[PDB]
């Protein structure tokens, strides 16, 4: 079932910095997992270049935002090259030590929180908005896994038994209260072209009723 992990010192000091920070430019959030995104997309296609099977879990390369008001959930689905079991536990998270210890380091000396996504770990600018992160994800060398973590110094991963995605990475926001500002449509269009207009896919924003 769910195996629980503890999150490395630094990674967890990171979170907490992020959470309890008074920072108000937080839609920034988008552009890191848009940011993100588009950065497994351009692996797979480049990986597809030289072998043309890697895309037979799904040829679309493209971006999905998907507002849910009834859930205060906000999903960001690309059809990127997806993550294994080990970069949930351990590749990824070895190398955002250094981003993060980099990070800190910058914010001492003024910078600020906006420019977390040149030092690797931009993904955490998830829990500006969110209380709590679910993250599916499918490789092409292994099984769907389902990543979440309410920060408090632990995640889980289990294998997911939900609807097979193909290949890619969906990560769903559990939006806090006063954050439901980002589930509306010309709120999510403002960002998106103010901070994302150039990005090499397609980005197509659902609406709901
Ligand atoms: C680019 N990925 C980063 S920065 N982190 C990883 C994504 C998932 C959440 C934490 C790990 C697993």
């Amino acid at each position: 079932e769910v195996e629980t992990f503890a999150f490395q010192a630094e990674i967890a000091q990171l979170m907490s910095l992020i959470i309890n920070t008074f920072y108000s430019n937080k839609e920034i959030f988008l552009r890191e997992l848009i940011s993100n995104s588009s950065d497994a997309l351009d692996k797979i296609r480049y990986e597809s270049l030289t072998d043309p099977s890697k895309l037979d879990s799904g040829k679309e390369l493209h971006i999905n935002l998907i507002p849910n008001k009834q859930d205060r959930t906000l999903t960001i689905v690309d059809t990127g090259i997806g993550m294994t079991k080990a970069d949930l536990i351990n590749n990824l998270g070895t190398i955002a030590k250094s981003g993060t210890k980099a990070f800190m380091e910058a914010l001492q000396a003024g910078a600020d929180i906006s420019m977390i996504g040149q030092f690797g770990v931009g993904f955490y600018s998830a829990y500006l908005v969110a209380e709590k992160v679910t993250v599916i994800t499918k490789h092409n060398d292994d099984e769907q896994y389902a990543w979440e973590s309410s920060a408090g110094g632990s995640f889980t991963v289990r294998t997911d038994t939900g609807e097979p995605m193909g290949r890619g990475t969906k990560v769903i926001l559990h939006l806090k209260e006063d954050q439901t500002e980002y589930l509306e449509e010309r709120r999510i269009k403002e960002i998106v072209k103010k901070h994302s207009q150039f990005i090499g896919y397609p980005i197509t924003l659902f609406v709901e009723k």
